[PDB]
């Protein structure tokens, strides 16, 4: 069917991504980078983040693969070495599909008018210049005025990312959630906060209002740009998922292990 | 329906108790503390844990509802001030049913299965070291004061004491946190707390020494011999009475953060 | 005597500077060239830029803090009570109070910058990871790899630090602090976790991994240093005077800003 | 006038008699602790009011300790050099008063239910406290349960005392810093009770019950504890060697 494989941009991952289409050439395997059923990442995970990106209107029809050609990463997970049976398992159709949740991350200004994002791995809200102050906004009461650098929304997948090294939780990436973390919060008498993070479940949604200032820095998936005149920013579980194409069994557990642990 | 009162022992929990009794004597409630179907804590959230320990049994026929005589807490929802209205809305028939998850402790060396509302945790007798093994493959050692997993609704008790996030009762899950551990060359742990869904077992197993005092929801009991502790999200649910809507994040707002209103 | 006054910006600072200004009109000259007294009217933030205005003379001039808005651990002193103070600045009835600094020594491939801070100074990157190996007293100690790293003064410990997980230190206490910011803690990066409190003479030099460009950042000027080869911390040698009047515990000041 | 203690394992024993080869256990000036930290903190507890007196020194037959710096099988070359760094303490006052005298920290949990105590800090109130216990460590001390709550490392060097969180519940009611809080000499840390007055309070693990508690104390201790150095080890790499690998 229709694939296309996606390169880091060294030799290593540039000479991989060859042998792997001739590979391809020798079943029914058409290779299309306009519209693929299979998208194939070859690097890490941060080269798994652009192959998301690149086709994030077409997310309900890819099953994506990561390949990393350095250590071990947590969309990454098949080996160089492992290529060939890769691609037999790949012609055949014999492969299951497991999907993990993402996050919608909706920025309203002074109504140009709507931008929606979507986050493989976390949103975060910092500010432009000074002091970043918000009114945190829980399903439609408010929660607790915060005072830092920002505030961070991961996805399940990308709890062991930003979230981790952030102070969150850890979760599997089968619960359908987001979690908010806080980046360096002065929490006192006047802008009193939570501390602990927060695990919000599907429908809920987390809006964010400022304060004095309407200057933000939102970064999604680490492509940060700059949104002025910001009046509100909602975060809530998007109805669409990432597919990914299951061949065996790599437990996330495991994965967390084996790059936090030891391995 | 068949109903009853637990008191926390004082006399202002003692006195709610009887006037609610009276009360329900001017409608078709039957008072039966043997075979509840609506069973109400008046206390705090403690007094409720152990309503909830003295029938769960019969969880799948009992319809939770606490009041907190002091400050609000999490299981206890409903104002003294309130308790003319509940009566009234609880002899109708007129409510809402939600269930939150709980958590399923087995012990194994005659096994012993528990059941917590809030969360359970494991320490030693000298030092705690353990091996955490979560679906039949090993994570981690652990070295420390002791391991906390926690119930989503359990996460604003001891779970959120110890740096752990808290979750919302709608999510099926459990929350394992640490408890002072020690992070050296020997023992490296993960330090995040981990978040498992259902039919995930986190199964904790001894090293050296095999005599823990394993804690359940306001309890604490000494297991002797334990050769295993087995975690898992119970497919018994607790289910409480829904009159008006108080929010689970507001009940955290108005615990940690500020009650302008009282 | 010589003194001089710095305001927020807002009405109400330039409204009680003239107003204070004009209570001196005693033996009190308004220089802002050779100050021995200098007054920061606004925030802590406000005060910090008193701080640096005036760095090169810290000997001879006792700084007071006044917050126009709410209460800070440098601006401590209540708008209302400006009347007592022009008073009691006037007879020169005022004890010396100092506060430890922190020194900054940046080195490139070229010279080498040295940098004062009341508050702290932070190392983060220019764009993606950073990552650096943390030397102390010529020895090597972690490789880091994270947002950046936070070196605070002991009064600095209740602003940054503090928002970073970092433990709050008593200003009596000659030493400086070091926390991680957002650091993974993995198999290949190693780092300690908890905040690091360094001594007198102790030297922590941060030495580059693969990248040279950081964002160095003092108090509240954050410029970007390009070809760093070494970033050096340790407590400086020069002390901030503070002119106290009254009694105005540490821990009470810290206890009227997170407690109440 | 020296003397060793053992662990009471027969590695340490057997290591005792032969540098005892090469003494007084009344009046000491060099005490020689053969074990680990655990074991060193018994040779410091036993000599407390002479800590003015005597040089400690300690050897490991385990794993590498904070206090047992010495490797056992280089202990041969010890004797000979043998023929002063000094540690702050931490005192700890009950309330008829009771002092205990810390190399680690003192920590005060509860004995039965909650733990709730109100932190005055140099006679005015700053917090009142509701969790597990809390824990003031010392310097040296401050690699040991202090590191595991969550505390600061600070340098050995530096005359002061930390204290640190253990389970608080920090809300609305009962507002706690979150953060570690470091003391320099002459501030006084005093614990006050609510209701209970029964708490389980322990000096490097050396837990006593004690009833009827109405102030706990916390002070940097004007006694120190001495080191006798023969070689060069950093506090730092000490800690590199035990966290880092
Ligand atoms: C891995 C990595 C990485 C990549 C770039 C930059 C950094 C340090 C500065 N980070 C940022 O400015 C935000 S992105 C980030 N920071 C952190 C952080 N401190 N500890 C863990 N992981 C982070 N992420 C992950 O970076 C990823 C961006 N993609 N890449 N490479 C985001 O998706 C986050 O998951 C770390
Ligand atoms: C509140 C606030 C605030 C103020 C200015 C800027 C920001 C966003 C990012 N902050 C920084 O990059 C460092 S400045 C800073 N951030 C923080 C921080 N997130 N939470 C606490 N306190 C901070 N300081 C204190 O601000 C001081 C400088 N400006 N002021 N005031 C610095 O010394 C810091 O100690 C937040
Ligand atoms: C209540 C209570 C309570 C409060 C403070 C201290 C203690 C004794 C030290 N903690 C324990 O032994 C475990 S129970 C506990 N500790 C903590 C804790 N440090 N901070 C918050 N909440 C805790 N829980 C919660 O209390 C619930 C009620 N138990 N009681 N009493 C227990 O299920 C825990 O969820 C018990
Ligand atoms: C590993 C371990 C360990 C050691 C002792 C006890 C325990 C189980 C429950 N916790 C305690 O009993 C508290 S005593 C303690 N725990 C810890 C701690 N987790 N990590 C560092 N250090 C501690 N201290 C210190 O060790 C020394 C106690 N004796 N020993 N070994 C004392 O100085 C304490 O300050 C675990």
């Amino acid at each position: 069917m229709k694939y296309m494989i996606t390169s880091k941009g060294d030799e290593k991952s540039d000479l991989l991504r060859l042998n792997m289409i001739a590979g391809f050439g020798e079943y029914d395997m058409e290779y299309d980078d306009v519209e693929p059923e299979i998208v194939i990442s070859i690097g890490g995970d941060g080269t798994f983040l652009s192959a998301f990106h690149q086709y994030e209107e077409r997310l309900d029809e890819i099953a994506f693969i990561g390949i990393h050609t350095g250590h071990l990463g947590f969309y990454a997970d098949w080996r160089p070495a492992e290529a060939d049976k890769l691609v037999k398992l790949l012609a055949k159709g014999e492969y299951q599909k497991v999907s993990y949740p993402l996050l919608k991350t909706t920025v309203k200004y002074g109504i140009k008018k709507e931008a929606t994002y979507l986050a493989l791995n976390e949103s975060t809200v910092k500010s432009s210049g000074g002091p970043f102050v918000v009114d945190v906004v829980i399903n439609d009461i408010h929660f607790e005025r915060f005072r830092g650098d920002g505030l961070c929304m991961s996805t399940p997948s990308g709890t062991t990312a930003y979230n981790k090294s952030l102070g969150g939780a850890l979760m599997h990436p089968s619960i359908e959630a987001m979690q908010l973390t806080e980046m360096a919060s002065i929490n006192n008498r006047v802008y009193r906060t939570i501390g602990s993070p927060l695990v919000f479940p599907k429908h809920h949604v987390v809006s964010l209002q400022p304060v004095n200032d309407k200057d933000f820095q939102i970064s999604v998936d680490h492509l940060s740009i700059l949104h002025r005149d910001v009046q509100e920013i909602r975060y809530e579980v998007s109805a669409k998922k990432i597919h990914f194409a299951r061949f065996r069994s790599f437990p996330f557990w495991r994965r967390v292990h084996d790059s936090f642990i030891e391995d």
